[PDB]
């Protein structure tokens, strides 16, 4: 049957790497910082039983192209990469699942391009308008976002994050997990391989510099963000060291469509690694649910 | 004898201070985003018994404000205070420091024990505890979000000062344990000091010079002599800016009588929240 394959495609001016397995509805899985496609290792084979799973490396990461310059990492361009990818895969629509930055991009792609997104899944990613509105008024979110401010400085964060074989990034991950020994030494080797790709760390930090700089966080302008019009599932690990529960209060207000949120009270930011089977189960059930209900109790 | 203003040349700069009282010299040193006025509740009461001197530190209020991040390095700040003691015609002082004033007081004391009779610290980490422990404390890194914010040029000054310092006012107000601790009058006086030409950038330069990420995440050992003079630490436990991680286990840092008084219901601005009890503890420590 279908085994995992690596592939490469031109999208929106760049060459993007992805892995894919399975046949059927296109299901994109989009990672965040400081991950790459491999973050989805527990979900790919299980979802490939039902779906055509595609897990790309985003702009800047791992095997994907890394344009120079902060302006090349603005949210608008990242979402246009994903629209480009759906087309380059020979499709018009996708179910889109996004974690962390992958989720911020997914919220954005869905709001501005609802025609490309059949259903939306978000894991532990604040709605961008909630972040931009609420952060400056939330001491707990400002505290949790200490590293967003750190990342704004040029040159020096890349140096600090990469010293002693990326000890800093390893520690960021390790201190974020609810369970000990979640990553093996072997997993850490694989992550260092990706982090070490020339230009990867600078490009990753450029997402923060382009979209979460202090002028934006403390802006007096309100952000324009259309309501979400496609069925949405949010999966949320509650012990998230990066996102305050302040930012998810009344999240459903952003959605004018069927909306479900599944809380995982004992899991953290990396919910897909902490309860990988229950995450997979919830995503599958959501996608396979019929949108037409004309045979109650048959 | 009432509170009087003075100005004195020290270490290349002119420093403004207020003073009241006669006898043993007692220095009160403010931190960010304060000035001498933060000591308003303690100065008259302590002046009954001591020669109280409360300066504006380098960069602040009516004190000189040299240009350039390098001019705010800790060694220069402590040398300003050594210079002040001498300019006041003394050879030593009792030194009380809050926040940056406390970081400076730890530094002055460690390197110049001859200039310090006794040391009082209010809600200020030992600089070497900060430099050693912060990188290993998620709670301290989180509480220091604003230290990272302040590293970037120009933009923090803009944000902090917009809408008549609404941002800075909010930083203070969110830090206090009680509502309406500052009167409208107090806020006018704070705004007046924040508005002094160059004050805000010079204040932020302390963080850029001393708490930049190269320092915080350095793996080098910091060389800091043990404190050799009697020390009292006063600590408001509801401090939004400092984790209890940084103040425990001072034994390695202090080779002299040391005591710590915890204020479980007070925050970072302990001298404003419990002004009488703070003053009482200071007075008893110096006299007894
Ligand atoms: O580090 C990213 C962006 C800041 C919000 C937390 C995650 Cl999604
Ligand atoms: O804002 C200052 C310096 C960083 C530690 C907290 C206070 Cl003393
Ligand atoms: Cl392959
Ligand atoms: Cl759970």
């Amino acid at each position: 049957n279908e085994m995992l394959k690596h592939e490469y495609v031109k999208v929106n001016g760049i060459k993007m790497h992805y892995v894919t397995q399975g046949k059927g509805k296109l299901l994109l899985l989009l990672h965040g910082f400081p991950d790459f496609w491999y973050v989805w290792r527990f979900q790919i084979p299980a979802l490939a039983k039902h779906f055509r799973v595609v897990a790309p490396d985003l702009r800047g990461y791992n095997e994907t192209d890394k344009p120079e310059g902060v302006e090349n990492y603005r949210l608008d361009l990242l979402a246009k990469d994903i629209l480009g990818l759906i087309k380059a895969l020979g499709e018009e629509h996708a179910v889109v699942v996004g974690h962390d930055w992958g989720g911020i991009i997914s919220w954005t792609l869905t709001a501005f391009n609802p025609q490309a997104v059949e259903k939306l899944v978000i894991l532990n990613a604040p709605h961008p308008k909630a972040y931009m509105t609420r952060t400056k008024n939330s001491l707990r979110q400002l505290q949790k976002s200490w590293y967003v401010f750190f990342f704004q400085v040029a040159n020096i964060p890349e140096k600090i994050l990469s010293r002693n074989e990326f000890a800093f990034l390893k520690n960021m991950l390790i201190q974020s997990f609810v369970r000990r020994d979640l990553l093996t030494e072997e997993d850490l080797r694989i992550y260092v391989d990706a982090w070490s790709k020339s230009g990867a760390l600078t490009s990753a930090l450029n997402y923060y510099r382009a979209n979460l700089n202090p002028d934006i966080i403390f802006s007096e302008k309100t952000v324009v963000f259309p309501k979400i019009k496609v069925p949405t599932l949010v999966i949320w690990g509650e012990k998230d060291v990066a996102i305050s529960k302040d930012l998810i209060v009344n999240m459903e207000d952003f959605i004018e469509a069927p909306y479900s949120i599944k809380y995982f009270p004992e899991c953290g930011h990396w919910v897909q690694l902490e309860e990988p089977e229950l995450v997979r189960k919830h995503i599958e059930e959501f996608i396979l649910k019929s949108d037409i209900h004309h045979h109650h109790h048959h």
